[PDB]
């Protein structure tokens, strides 16, 4: 008669590595590194992109006539702009402080256009001039949100205009100022030769003057168009005052935000799925702590790492430790075991078995998911958008940013891989402490009465019937008797 | 004889890789979570207090910021949310940011007159504004000058003044934007003006920007002021035909280091600390805390937890070794001199409690720890710069928290097998002396 | 049955104890140095000596003693350079320049607006700042463009980049300490200074003032600079003021690097990683040399030593085998960690376990490498240039760097501590492993004398022995 203890073993081919071993053959494992996306731009937390398909924000913003297919979404949650977009500034130019306007205008919680300084009321100016630069079918046009003072009669008179916000949000409002290519084309435009675009509110107060030089042209242009911008408070006034060369704001732009996202660079389109965290790739959907897929996300995102697998080892090692049982002194695995991860034999005379000791898979099973839950859940995820916007100018913003980008990617890496290698040590150990705590049990228990054979079985002196056995994997088994001794 | 470990009557709770809701007989919290809910003075040094005033108001001398105590020597500044009283008169100040990180902390700072009021004959130098009113009487900043037309001419007005106070100094002055071409002549005679500031590395020349503009105060006209840093014997030359509001002082200034501005509600309060919170001050030797992100000095790494224990006794038993709460079902109440015993075992109960000291000691001594600012300081026009911070911020946020959350929890397990196996030891010691003469129970 | 020992002095810490000597430790903290400045992955650093990079750029007479190479992979400058702006004055947007010259692939000067072909304006003006031999002389890269005959016609001057590459341009606008100066210089005193590219658009006037001399002189002169890009075009007008730039510089990158401070010269070694006070030449995760580094470098820590026990416990744990029922080691044991004694009627002996050794040497060897090739390390150049209105951005870097210092030196510290105990334990379980191994074999057949020692009941000779190390025995 006999009694064994022994440890499951599957038909597994997943592999782990430990600090110790590596190509190791574990039963189960799970890996937290996540690397797929489904491949869409999608909705993040229920609310879309603002889609710019070949626009820029500039020429969203602006009016280019070339920008007219635009949705144009009341709220938006991120920015769907291109590498490179086709149709920006139709007249050739610039924008004051346009990447932090991007980051501005990156997520709305509210956003919609207003008339602020109806065309018409420039009486007193011609207010139609146009430019085959941003021409609309062969015929010159101009940005429609804005509008171009010029000569009217061949009187410029001093062109005042302003605004009271009265639309109980804080409003972003546009203006310009136009910088001829010679002194003729300027008087031509405006009569006046000593002229000024001058902004105010309660808080800004801008003067320009116009620069006429000779320039490379640009869309057949030596001129260009300067635009700037300002937050208009509510309740607060702007106020408009020019001799010549000012391109004033028809509309102004109601904008409450809310929060702040960014602009995520790429080809592709929306397309109606949903996610809490974007790649230009695809977008994520995981409960895991790191992922591979991508570097520029938004939402709430994993850790992105430099790693191609994370794996744990969950159950145990597969043998078809510390503490020396499996793999040990208990030579192999049982095939034949399937209800739980370690358990008995016993060969009677009325049969043969196996068993798994339920109350030790448990106890084990538990710990190995409270492990993996641990790696998991502990793991601290808020919303951030990665990908950042810096002009020319500034380069070492840029790569401020990149060190320090890098220097997390370094930092959550080599914690990853030492933290999965070190946990994969900790695992088989466990397992092989449980059987080794498990044979112990029963070594224990039956003392004097068995032949210990070696290979983690014990020979039973005495006939050891069914009840018997149930004794010995119960707790019970006693022993007064005794036999044998005879 | 018997082989048996301690067991109290302890409630106290730990979590484990493995388990949670694990009692154990003793235990060490590595979170710091308390503050004296005081404001205090930073090693030693007190900070600037401001009151309602902004850093702008109290250097240009609103006269609503007369009130202040002004310190030769501060750590960090108070500064509120919202500050009452900054430029009295509407315009802006250039660089202001900078200046703020400048002056957050001095270790000399001394106002000293460099030109005097009286000097500048041919000119008017008693104008005020209603907007800057004490005792409904036009009055303006205290430490500014605003040279206006005196008879009715605006004669070229220079003024210099060669730094020979020993030390760098600061010196603020300003550029008047009026409301109309009348308001122009009838303070300054000329129409094309212009302030011109230069030293041995500045050079900057200003023209007045006349315009109409929404009343602040009832005024539109505005007041533009800008700074340098005088060095050591280098000289300041002013030169303007009109619109100049020039220093009558300037500020000797020393540093030191670098501190950074606390914005809080509160008041200085007379008591001490190495970690200054806008909740109250921080007194602790603990690697972590969560008592608010925003603090100066020398503090412990900010984390998202609420909660960091440390197992350091046993597992209160009323592992991988099996012997606590596994083939000894139980824990001895009886046993008070130590941890394990048959009587403590000195011996064995002495290196463990050696051990889990030079563990809770190494989590805690191996924090380094240096002195920082958090809070920081960013425009309108500096929403990235600003949000450059806060994924920075963040980031070691997230990176802290997670590895003391998961420090805590993996280094527990350890511990509470640390006992499990010093028992499991202490048990086969006597077993391979007793051998033979003994039934093993 | 025991485990090796030999005469070793090397300490270790472990999170549970302190010296802690053990037989063998491996150090991963790397804190030598060459004293070298070197080559950057095989390419050499701009060296320029006393100068600035302004005065190197715009020709500082006094800055022709230097090399110039073609391509560069760092910069080696002083910390405050003797010769820069020899005429006092500025340069916008000069940290910039710097980042961008940090690191060239191709650069070289190329001339784009000859000297000559400036007729109608005097074009010889210099000054006793940039004296060359008591003379006065100017920037040999530029031009100071000044009245001719007593006429300042509207100078103009265009260039067509066609070189094929970026090309860097630098120009200037001075500023004269007085209004006759000013006219002694251009005639003209309503002057403006022009320059335009597809993307440009600059126009300055000049600042006519009284200032504090600086090399004897009053005037400044305000230089600024833009990246011309391939088959655009740069206009220059201007009726006064302007000092023109004779030549260009095409410029190719590439990556980007750094500025590295120091007193020191080149002197032609090797390295992948670069500090001030030397080279690094190392597979160590972290180092402690100097945290202003450039090149693919370790983990800069705050640490003295970071020492893993790799070899057990010295002994002249967890499982209770090492300095517990075996009392100690076995200097008579060469061959491995761990292994026999036996004595018999035909000798005495030691004998390692081969089989357990190398299942450890193995292990212990995946320990080390593991801490030491999962570090991540990329290309970086840490040491930064800011001006001083950016104390704020300098600030927010050195938050950052010290961020990144606290974070690893906090890691490595406790990776070292936590290992450490994990190693010796493990050494420790090997060992009552091996003992197991054998009480296990010889059973009921040898009393179990308690030091780790089996006396056999039966006689034992020398192929018996083999039998319970074999595994046979029976
Ligand atoms: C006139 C000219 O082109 N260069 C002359 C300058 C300039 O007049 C002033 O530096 C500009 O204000 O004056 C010098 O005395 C000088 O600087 O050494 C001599 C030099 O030949």
């Amino acid at each position: 008669d006999q009694i064994c203890i022994g440890y499951h073993a599957n038909n597994s081919t997943e592999k782990v590595d430990t600090i110790l071993e590596r190509n190791v053959t574990v039963t189960h494992a799970k890996d937290i590194l996540e690397k797929t996306h489904n491949g869409k731009l999608c909705k993040l937390n229920g609310i879309p992109p603002l889609e710019l398909g070949d626009c820029s924000i500039a020429g969203w913003l602006l009016g280019n006539p070339e920008c007219d297919r635009l949705l144009s979404v009341p709220e938006w949650s991120y920015i769907m702009e291109k590498e490179n977009p086709r149709d920006g500034l139709c007249y050739p130019g610039s924008f004051n402080d346009y990447e932090e306007l991007k980051h501005l205008l990156s997520s709305v919680k509210h956003f919609e256009k207003v008339k602020i300084l109806p065309k018409d009321r420039w009486t007193q100016h011609t207010t139609t001039g146009g430019s085959r630069a941003c021409a609309v079918s062969g015929n010159p046009s101009f940005f429609r949100n804005m509008v171009w003072l010029t000569e009217k009669g061949s009187n410029y008179p001093v062109a005042k205009g302003s605004y009271n916000n009265t639309s109980g949000e804080q409003m972003l409002i546009i203006w310009g100022v136009h910088h001829p290519n010679d002194e003729t084309e300027q008087r031509t435009l405006y009569q006046n030769v000593g002229t000024y675009v001058s902004v105010g509110t309660s808080t800004l107060n801008k003067r320009s003057t116009p620069d006429i030089a000779t320039r490379p042209k640009v869309n057949g242009l030596g001129s260009r168009m300067e635009f700037s911008w300002t937050l208009l408070d509510m309740w607060d006034t702007i106020n408009f005052e020019s001799t010549g060369n000012l391109i004033a704001p028809e509309y102004g732009f109601k904008i409450s935000k809310r929060g702040s996202s960014g602009i995520m660079k790429t080809e592709g389109t929306l397309e109606n799925c949903e996610t809490k965290c974007q790649t230009p790739l695809g977008a994520i959907n995981t409960t895991l702590p790191f992922h591979n897929v991508h570097p520029l996300t938004i939402g709430e995102c994993p850790k992105y790492v430099k790693s191609e697998k994370l794996v744990l080892a969950t159950g145990l090692r597969n043998v078809p430790g510390l503490f020396g049982a499996i793999a040990g002194f208990i030579e192999g695995g049982w095939q034949g075991m399937i209800d739980g991860w370690y358990g008995y034999h016993h060969s009677n005379d009325q049969g043969s078995g196996y068993a798994a000791d339920k109350e030790s898979t448990q106890k084990a099973f538990d710990g190995i998911t409270n492990k993996v839950n641990s790696v998991i859940e502990k793991m601290n995820t808020q919303f951030e958008a990665v990908g950042k916007e810096f002009s020319n100018l500034e380069r070492r913003l840029e790569n401020l940013n990149k060190k320090m980008e890098d220097g997390f990617l370094d930092v959550w890496t080599y914690n990853a891989e030492l933290l999965v290698l070190m946990e994969n040590e900790r695992t088989l150990d466990f397992h092989d402490s449980n059987v080794k705590n498990l044979y112990d049990k029963v070594r224990m228990q039956l003392r004097d009465n068995v032949k210990e054979l070696g290979n983690g079985c014990f020979e039973f002196y005495h006939k050891c019937d069914d009840e018997c056995m149930n004794s010995v994997k119960n707790g019970t088994y006693d022993y007064p008797k005794y036999e044998e001794e005879s």
